């Protein structure tokens, strides 16, 4: 369904990219998205679909863009705009300099110091969950490790019980890639209301999980107040619970397509790290984006007050300006450019984490499961959203071909 194109939008700046169900999602999520770049398509464009809204399809755009707060606000980050409106996540929904002392706060439980304390507990967890399923043959990738890995990680971090993964998990989803069934709000407040009970349980009280950190933090020479606290909280769930879930999902069904690759780091270890960037930048999966401050002209365009902006984390290092054959996937690659982890104020507090449960899965799953493929005749599906991902990924193996460690 295309919104009517509104008066200042020329007709030659139209272009109808649907980011929840982009037209060629058959060939992969990022080469759906990548088709905002071929040489059809404009730098800045309008897409009439999910209520209307520009998209930048250049890396030197989107960084322009998220550096430019002053115009380009982060109080409604999401598409649809009912959706961006809701959101009140902290720190993302706030700019600087009010978003600081948030985002100082969420490092002392999710920043480097806290991910190098953890390496023996996602060392453990990766070894453990692998060699579980290192002698069946087979795995469905998706639930029996990219979900439970991070997600068991985040939910020791935060001291909440396993047991409620599914509901939070679901719940989550339903933010970046809704199925229909709940809205925006509806999701948002059920998330909400389980942290608010939790909240008031660890506020003056001196645990040390992460939601206790959070909940107990001072800001602004006072103490956090609930609700800012339930806001931080919530986010860091989300960041938990449907980012790097997706994002080994990507990686490993490209492992599973390319034994070269598998080959490389198997007998190149010290090479994980580059190879971790380089899948980081080809297997992208974020897009989010601003609203207007005022009516502004960028790069010749006419953007008014109130517009939304897709600023597509994805695109940049997928863009042929930014790195040479973008599509290919090069471990030795000379200049690793991207911004997935975003750009500006607003970068990534996760992205520690992130990197080292991708390093250690690499290095944890080769040394066990060397090869393995796709099932036989899969088709993998992935899906889109402002956090994309992977359906299903059936993977299978010669157990005799493994290596219990
Ligand atoms: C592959 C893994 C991840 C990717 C690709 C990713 C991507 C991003 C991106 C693109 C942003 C900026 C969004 C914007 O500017 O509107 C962001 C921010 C953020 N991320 Fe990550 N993230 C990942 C993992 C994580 C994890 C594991 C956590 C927490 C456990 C986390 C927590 C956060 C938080 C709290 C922010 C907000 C920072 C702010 O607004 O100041 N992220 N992430
Ligand atoms: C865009 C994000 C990846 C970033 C962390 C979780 C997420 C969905 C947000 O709402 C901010
Ligand atoms: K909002």
């Amino acid at each position: 369904n295309l919104a009517p194109l509104p008066p200042h939008v020329p007709e030659h700046l139209v272009f109808d990219f649907d980011m929840y169900n982009p037209s060629n999602l058959s060939a992969g999520v990022q080469e759906a998205w990548a088709v905002l770049q071929e040489s059809n398509v404009p730098d800045l464009v309008w897409t009439r679909c999910n209520g209307g809204h520009w998209i930048a399809t250049r890396g030197q755009l989107i960084r322009e863009a998220y550096e430019d707060y002053r115009h380009f606000s982060s109080e409604c980050p999401f598409i649809p705009r009912e959706a961006g409106e809701a959101y009140d996540f902290i720190p993302t929904s706030m700019d600087p300099p009010e978003q600081r002392q948030f985002r100082a706060l969420a490092n002392q439980v999710v920043g480097m110091p806290v991910v190098d304390k953890l390496e023996n507990r996602i060392q453990e967890l990766a070894c453990s969950l692998i060699e579980s399923l290192r002698p069946q043959g087979q795995c469905n990738f998706t639930e029996d490790y990219a979900e439970p890995f991070p997600i068991r990680i985040f939910m020791l971090l935060a001291g909440l019980p396993e047991e409620d993964i599914p509901h939070l998990k679901y719940l989550t989803d339903q933010m970046t890639r809704p199925d229909g069934s709940m809205t925006f709000a509806e999701a948002k407040e059920a998330l909400y209301d389980y942290l608010i009970p939790i909240i008031e349980q660890r506020r003056q009280k001196p645990g040390t999980d992460a939601i206790s950190i959070v909940a107990n933090g001072q800001v602004n020479g006072r103490p956090i107040t609930s609700d800012e606290a339930k806001r931080m909280c919530g986010l860091l769930l989300v960041g938990g619970l449907d980012t790097v879930v997706n994002f080994l999902s990507f990686s490993m069904e490209f492992l599973a397509k390319s034994p070269e690759h598998r080959q490389e780091l198997i007998e190149r270890p010290e090479r994980i790290p580059a190879a971790c960037e380089e899948l980081l930048r080809r297997f992208s999966l974020v897009a989010d984006g601003r609203i207007l401050t005022s009516d502004y002209e960028f790069h010749g365009v006419q953007l008014k007050k109130g517009d939304q902006i897709l600023l597509p984390q994805m695109l940049s290092g997928l863009d042929e300006r930014e790195n040479a054959a973008p599509m290919h996937v090069d471990f030795s690659r000379q200049k690793v450019s991207h911004t997935t982890f975003g750009h500006g104020s607003h970068l990534c507090l996760g992205q520690h984490l992130a990197r080292r449960e991708i390093i250690v899965t690499l290095k944890e799953w080769l040394t066990r499961i060397p090869d393995f493929s796709i099932a036989p005749g899969a088709q993998i599906q992935h899906k889109s959203g402002i956090v994309s991902g992977v359906q299903a990924l059936p993977l299978v193996w010669d157990p005799a071909t493994t290596k219990a460690v």
